[PDB]
């Protein structure tokens, strides 16, 4: 194995203004102003529910380890941590929130070019995690964030593992998981391919809930019997046949992210041929030195 020469950047609490809450685990939107640099970087800041929980701190630093270890345009990178009473994670602000909330809010304005372009960008992000021997284990629309409508990134490395992997319980999302994941707590790049299939299905159904109202104890059995999620209305058989390939029992019979990139990107060249949508053709404070995390490099 190669050595992980990732830099973990420690930040002074004075270097960022929390600006607003985004969630409650609690998450703030903020500005980061690196020491005498004359730039302001919109950031997301996360800290613990209870400061002095040793179990909680092990968790967030594991998240930090992984996020420090990734540099790809379709993956969230750690900017730094702050070692206050409550440890603060600092990442790139994704202003438009999670892609699940986004498809739901904007279903009447989302066209095929966007949907297929997302499918590609997620396939690229996941393919990069695979290059880096990394297994996400919690890929879902809820865990893909929207920097712009044209640009999404994979997030929430809370469950992510460097290198099969054999786990041991914990509240885990059954409806996104490969069969071999539910049965034998096995996880691979190919089990992430399954979750990718469910993620694409989330998008193509404009955020609808998989196996809606079916309790998760049943799921194992249903999939054994041969059942899968339905063809979404907008989906040509071309797009749906791709999703179905992600839900094969033989993990190695499933497609590879590098292939999914290729297949979705061919379809993105002629989007109205692959996704049929009603009327598809139709579809900040006083801060001067602001710069997106993506243009802010340090050696
Ligand atoms: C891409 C880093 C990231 O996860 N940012 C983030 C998280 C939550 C809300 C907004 N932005």
């Amino acid at each position: 194995e190669a050595p992980n020469q990732a830099l973990l950047r420690i930040l002074k609490e004075t270097e960022f203004k929390k600006i607003k809450v985004l969630g409650s685990g609690t998450v703030y939107k903020g500005l980061w102003i690196p020491e005498g640099e004359k730039v302001k970087i919109p950031v997301a800041i996360k800290e613990l529910r209870e400061a002095t929980s040793p179990k909680a701190n092990k968790e967030i630093l594991d998240e930090a380890y992984v996020m420090a270890s990734v540099d790809n345009p379709h993956v969230c990178r750690l900017l730094g941590i702050c070692l206050t009473s409550t440890v603060q994670l600092i990442t790139q602000l994704m202003p438009f929130g999670c892609l699940l909330d986004y498809v739901r809010e904007h279903k009447d304005n989302i066209g095929s070019q966007y949907l297929l372009n997302w499918c590609v960008q997620i396939a690229k992000g996941m393919n990069y995690l695979e290059d880096r021997r990394l297994v996400h284990r919690d890929l879902a629309a809820r865990n893909v964030l929207v920097k712009t409508p044209q640009h999404v990134k994979i997030t929430d490395f809370g469950l992510a593992k460097l290198l099969e992997y054999h786990a041991e319980g914990g509240k885990v999302p059954i409806k996104w998981m490969a069969l071999e994941s539910i049965l034998h707590r096995i996880y691979t790049h190919q089990s992430d391919v399954w979750s990718y299939g469910v993620t694409v299905w989330e998008l193509m159904t404009f955020g609808s809930k998989p196996y809606d109202g079916i309790p998760a104890s049943e799921i194992s059995s249903i999939l054994e019997k041969g059942e899968r999620l339905p063809q979404p209305p907008i989906c040509t058989i071309d797009v749906y046949m791709i999703m179905v390939k992600c839900w094969m029992i033989d993990a190695d019979s499933r497609p590879k992210f590098r292939e999914l990139i290729i297949e979705f990107s061919k379809m993105a060249r002629d989007p109205q041929r692959y996704l049929v949508i009603q009327g598809d053709e139709r579809m900040e404070e006083d801060m001067d030195d602001v710069v997106d995390a993506d243009e802010y490099l340090i050696p």
